[PDB]
This record gives structure tokens, sequence and C-alpha cells, in this order.
């Protein structure tokens, strides 16, 4: 990328945006694999480079606008089928508006070709290609940042239910590298309802780059059968790369996320490069994490059609050995709205995903409940809250029992522990390796939860009738409850409610009431 030595604020550090970015692997900056990296500074940056998009590749343009049409920035003037998954939407660059005096015909083109001309109100004729440039450090503009509402549906029960992410929200995952972060990040990347993923996947393990070039091209997008790379764009930070570029990769990544957002996609920006992101010569250097995160959001995009896209941020905080106290841990956890706390004791106990349901939190619960209530069910919030109360109850009881023992525990309390344990095992625990349980649709989540909480209501009902707890604990329907996560037919899961009720009736019959 040649550029120019301009005054102001650096060279004018930017990125190219157009067809073929997808399936591609880039560096703090935007050059293909194993390419030298430029220095930084508050004042300026110097870069010796290669090309970011092939000028030599031929793309099938489908125009969507005509000679005579009025346009504004964000308006979509045609389409380019880019991968087998993603249509690339060709948009007037921000700040350009006017009349389309000239537009290409449906045909094949390389990116330097001019596919349209726009006459601005001044009369100035602006020439538009299939790509555009943007300064990575300026947030691409939009009409309006919408308040957090709809959830980013992850298909993971513990997250979607107890610690929800909003489309356009900010989330962090910290804890040990040990058990499960990788598989959990991988589950999020492939299952979350974001059409496009930008992964800043950046050498935290010496063989990570090897795994990236060797494995990533084989991964399938479970929604289509096709490769996950065909909706992904990677941004590597490594130990050989300049402190400079490593710094700037988040911007390059978020800029590219905003660009797919602007077309109306939901996009997930995933950062898993904690350590490589380090600097030498702090408050002065922390509002630089703040504003990066401020760039997350669901927005009504620029353009003449009403159009919504989003960028959801999920940041890894994996500090090596135990850098968990001071850097990226004071400023970052108080800026993110959601935190999924991976916990090595849970992992050792083989509870997966190993997410600690007492130290994680989401501040999007009330923001997303209405979306759940309107479509998934009307009792979604009441039910999570009830299931959490019972988990909080369990945790208190277990502390108490650690001190004084279990033998003087009353039936009611034993019942609470039995049901909480069913919550942990049936719902909290989810099998990423199983062909059904690797994804749990919204409808299935609420039904499994109703089955569980109905069993709780009947348990507490039975006990307050003199049915003993040992009899409840061996209801056959219990063990079907432990398997419901493996059932793909949601209506079979649902039938467990009536089945539970009936077995209880016939425990009421044995005994009294």
């Amino acid at each position: 990328r040649p550029g120019e030595p301009v005054v102001g604020t650096g060279a004018s550090l930017s990125v190219e945006l157009g067809p073929r970015l997808l399936t591609s692997i880039y560096d703090g900056i935007q050059r293909p694999l194993e390419v030298i990296r430029e220095k930084t500074g508050d004042f300026i940056a110097r870069g010796v480079t290669a090309p970011a998009l092939p000028r030599d590749k031929k793309w099938h343009f489908i125009p969507k606008a005509k000679v005579g049409d009025k346009v504004v920035g964000g308006d979509i003037i045609g389409e380019v089928p880019e991968t087998s998954i993603i249509v690339h939407k060709i948009m007037v660059p921000p700040g350009i508006e006017g009349e389309i005096v000239e537009i290409a015909e449906e045909g094949d083109y390389t990116i330097e070709e001019v596919i349209a001309k726009v006459k601005t109100p001044s009369g100035e004729i602006k020439e538009l290609k299939m790509y555009q440039r943007w300064p990575v450090r300026v947030k691409r503009p939009y009409k309006e940042k919408l308040p957090p509402e709809v959830p980013l549906i992850t298909g993971q029960r513990v997250i979607d239910t107890f610690f929800p992410q909003a489309k356009g929200g900010t989330a962090a995952i910290p804890g040990p590298f040990g058990a499960g972060k990788t598989v959990t990040q991988h589950q999020l990347a492939k299952w979350s309802d974001a059409q496009v993923v930008i992964y800043i996947g950046c050498g935290e393990r010496g063989n990570e780059m090897t795994d990236v070039l060797e494995e990533f091209p084989k991964l399938k997008d479970p929604k289509t059968g096709k490769p996950l790379m065909e909706r992904t764009v990677l941004i590597a930070n490594t130990s050989n790369m300049p402190v400079a570029a490593r710094e700037a990769s988040i911007y390059t990544g978020i800029t590219i996320a905003e660009y797919f957002r602007d077309m109306g996609y939901d996009v997930a920006l995933m950062a898993d490069s904690t350590s490589r992101w380090a600097e030498a010569l702090p408050a002065y250097l922390a509002s630089k994490l703040a504003e990066f995160y401020e760039r997350a959001g669901r927005v009504v995009t620029l353009g003449s059609d009403y159009r919504v896209g989003s960028v959801s941020v999920i940041g890894a905080v994996s500090p090596p050995g135990g850098d968990f106290s001071e850097p990226v841990v004071q400023n970052t956890l108080r800026v993110v709205k959601v935190f999924w706390a991976l916990d090595a004791d849970l992992a050792r106990r083989r509870h997966f995903p190993a997410i600690n349901w007492l130290t994680s939190y989401s501040l999007y619960v009330d923001a997303v409940k209405d979306w759940w209530h309107k479509n998934i069910d009307p009792e979604w919030k009441a039910m999570r809250d009830k299931a959490m109360a019972l988990l909080q109850k369990e945790s208190e009881l277990q502390e108490i029992v650690r001190i004084v023992g279990p033998d003087a525990l009353p039936e009611r309390e034993r019942a609470i522990l039995l049901v909480a344990r069913m919550l942990r095992e049936d719902y909290l625990q989810q099998d990423a390796f199983d062909e059904v349980d690797t994804y749990c649709p919204p409808e299935k989540q609420v039904t499994m939860m109703r089955v569980l909480l109905n069993f709780y209501d009947k348990t507490m009902e039975a006990i307050n009738r003199g049915v003993p707890l040992e009899e409840i604990a061996k209801l056959p329907v219990r063990e079907e409850i432990g398997r419901m996560k493996f059932e793909r037919d949601v209506s079979k899961i649902r039938s467990l409610i009536d089945k539970t009720n009936e077995q209880f009736e016939e425990l009421f019959k044995k005994y009294g009431a």
C-alpha cells in the first residue's frame, strides 16, 4: 500500500474494504501472511507493505441502483457474491451523496474498476469502485446506536439463559487457559447468530499460528456445511510482530466489523490475544480501551433504506501464569457489560462449559427479556430468576454444610439440593462434542427449563405432603430429565412435564393426598 507522507495525525492509518477480505488473514495492519510491520507514535506511523485485496481477481457485480437514482452514503448500489456464504454489499462511501450519473452493468470486474459515478450537489463527479478506504481510528458513522434489546443467540444454555449477550454488546471471558476456553470460544464463533466473524487470533501459544494455518481452513460452519473461513476474516498478533502493529489490530478489526455491520449484517468481533497486546515507552492509556469498546453497538446504518447491523464484542482476558490482577483487569471488567468467568475448579470437576454461575454476570438481562417473552416464551425471565435463586440457595447451603455436616438437613433442604443438582447437570452442563447438544435453540432452552422448574414445584409440593424425598429422587422421570439435552425433538422434551405430573400423582396415591 503506497500511501502519502501527510501532516496531521500520522500517515492516515487506514484499511481497504471490499470483496475477498473474507477467508483472509491479516496483521495489526492489513497485509497478507508473514509481512514486515511498521512503527507507531502519538504523532505518526511508517509502513512498508503488500496489497490488502487482490487487484487481479474478477468479481461478479450485480447492480442494484440506476442512472437517475438519488443516493447517500451507505446506500447499496449493487452486490458481489463473495464466498458461498456471504453476499458482499457494494455501498456508497460515507460523505458521498448525489445522483447516479453512471453505473456498471452486470459483469465481472476487478476492484480498481469504477462501477459507478455520482454527481454531488456541487456538481463534483465522484467515482465509486467495489472497495473504499477508511481510517481504522475513526469509527465508521451511522444514523443511531440502538439500545441493547435482541440477544446474540449463542445456543449455550448458561450464557443465553443466565448471562446473555446482546447483539451490539460487550463481553469478556477470563480465567485459566486450561479447560475449555478454546472450545467455548470456538462454540461461540460457530453458533452465535452473527453472519460474520472477525477474529483477532493472535499467537498466545507458540503453535497457535500453526494451528491457525493448518486447522482453520477445515472447520465447517455448522449452519451451512461450508467452511467457517468463508464468513471469517483473521487478524494475527505474534511475538515477532512490532509492538506497533499489535496495538492497531483491534482498530483494524473493529473497522472491518463496522463495515460488515454497515451492510446490515450482525457481526461478532472476537479478541483472544491478551498477552501479545503489550506496550512500553496507566490511566492516559486506558481510555484507549474504553473508546475501542464504545465502538461496539447495534445501529441503524447510513443509507436511504431503514437498515440495522451490529458489532458484538467478545474479549478474552487470558493472562499467562497469573497476570490476572493489574493490566487489562481494572479498566476492562468495569467497561464490559457481560462477563463469562471460566473457572478451573469447575473444569477439574468436569462441569462444562466451565463457567462459574456465581461470579459471572450480564447487565443485559432486562434489556433482552422482552425479545424472549414476545417470541421464545412469556415466562423466560421469571424462570431464569427462579433458577438462579435456587442456585444461590444451593451455594449458601453447601457452605453451611461444609461447616456443620449433612445429617441434620431437613427434607425441604435436601429437596432444594436435589433439584439444584439437576439444574447444574441437566441444564448448566452442556456437551459441545455431542451432535444434538452442541447447540440448544431458544425453544429448547425454555422447555428444558419448564421441565426442571415444574419438577421443582412438584418436589416441594410432595414434600409438604409427607411424600418422602427418597421416593422423589428415584422417580423414573428424573433420569429422562438428565437426558433431555440429547433429545432433538422439543415436543418429546415437553411431554416430560405431563409425565412428571403423572408419576407424582401416583406417589400421592401411595401415601396420602
